[PDB]
């Protein structure tokens, strides 16, 4: 769990490389380096990765 997030709006993937995530939800932050828009992440309960709005993500 290197960097932590908490999902803060609900967002629904509608294509293969994207996460359904739910506000309230822990994520890990798998990679932040690569875009400002979208950042890699997993949840921490599914395990579930993909890409979702960085600014729906706010860092621990």
């Amino acid at each position: 769990g290197m960097e932590r997030g908490i999902v803060q709006y609900d967002f629904m993937a509608e294509s293969q490389d994207e996460l359904t995530i739910k506000s309230g939800d822990k994520v890990y932050i798998l990679d932040d380096k690569k875009s400002k828009d979208w950042w890699m992440c997993q949840l921490v309960d599914s395990g579930k990765s993909g890409l979702v709005p960085a600014q729906f993500i706010e860092p621990v």
